[PDB]
């Protein structure tokens, strides 16, 4: 999952590791909600503010998009690793039960945050699809999924820079 074939982006953010991670996953969920709206999602359910204690948060939103023009995204974030002296890893699973083959795949996005030069943060994003059944549109789904995450991750980085521009 975390290999060059599935690498979406490696990007620098001009803030320390703990600030970037806690901006996105801490108790003020308005920042991630702002990112989701900037990515053109809507009908966003309240993001749980307790991720760093529970190690999981679930929420949902509607994403505009063969297939429907939009679909409900069910999000499960899990905190896989948290060490502010080293790296933080968040796994985000997206389920799309309302799309073709949507009952036999999930989308896995890995956010890796580590230290970069001059007290900054390196963000590494991977994306893959996990199949649990047979589908004859697998390549189409994997390509559309990957391109979509590339598009939305670029918006996320732009939005984080705006949030931190004070």
């Amino acid at each position: 999952a975390m290999d060059n074939d599935h690498l979406v982006i490696e990007a620098n953010i001009n803030a320390p590791l703990g600030k970037v991670v806690n901006l996105l996953y801490g108790e003020d969920v308005s920042y991630y909600e702002r990112i989701l709206k900037a990515q053109k999602n809507f009908e966003i359910s309240p993001i749980p503010n307790n991720f760093l204690t529970k190690k999981i948060r679930d929420y949902a939103y509607t994403k505009p998009l063969i297939g429907p023009s939009k679909t409900k995204c069910l999000i499960t974030d899990t905190l896989e690793h948290y060490d502010l002296e080293d790296y933080v890893k968040v796994l985000s699973i997206t389920k799309n039960p309302d799309v073709p083959s949507g009952n036999i795949f999930s989308v896995k996005t890995v956010f890796l945050f580590s230290w970069d030069k001059n007290n900054s943060t390196k963000l590494t994003v991977y994306n893959s699809v996990d199949w649990t059944g047979k589908s004859w549109i697998k390549s189409m789904i994997e390509k559309g999924t990957f391109d979509g995450v590339a598009d939305t991750t670029k918006i996320m980085i732009s939005e984080i820079k705006k949030i931190l521009s004070d």
